[PDB]
C-alpha cells in the first residue's frame, strides 16, 4: 500500500532535484539510476515487468545512496517517493 500523497515542496529538496534530473533524461549521478523497479512485494500496485523505475534521492552526508528513492510509473504525473529503501511510498504532488 502506498502511505498517502505528499506535496514536492514538503519532501527534501534532493527529491526535487531527482525528479528534473529524469525530466530532462538525465545526466544521473549513480549509475542504478533508471534501473527498472522491481515492486517485487507489490508494495505499489502490481504492474508489467517495466512500469516502474527507481532513481536516487541524495542523502547529503551519505557515503554513497543511502535510502531515499524516487520511483517513476509509466502512468503521467505518477511517481513515489520512499525515504526508507523501499518498505514505504508516497505518492508525490508536483503540484504543490
Amino acid at each position: 500500500d502506498v502511505s498517502g500523497t505528499v506535496c514536492l515542496s514538503a519532501l527534501p529538496p534532493e527529491a526535487t532535484d531527482t525528479l528534473n534530473l529524469i525530466a530532462s533524461d538525465g545526466p544521473f549521478p549513480y549509475s542504478q539510476d533508471g534501473v527498472v523497479f522491481q515492486n517485487r512485494e507489490s508494495v505499489l500496485p502490481t504492474q508489467s515487468y517495466g512500469y516502474y523505475h527507481e532513481y536516487t534521492v541524495i542523502t547529503p552526508g551519505a557515503r554513497t545512496r543511502g535510502t531515499r528513492r524516487i520511483i517513476t510509473g509509466e502512468a503521467t504525473q505518477e511517481d513515489y517517493y520512499t525515504g526508507d529503501h523501499y518498505a514505504t511510498f508516497s505518492l508525490i504532488d508536483q503540484a504543490c
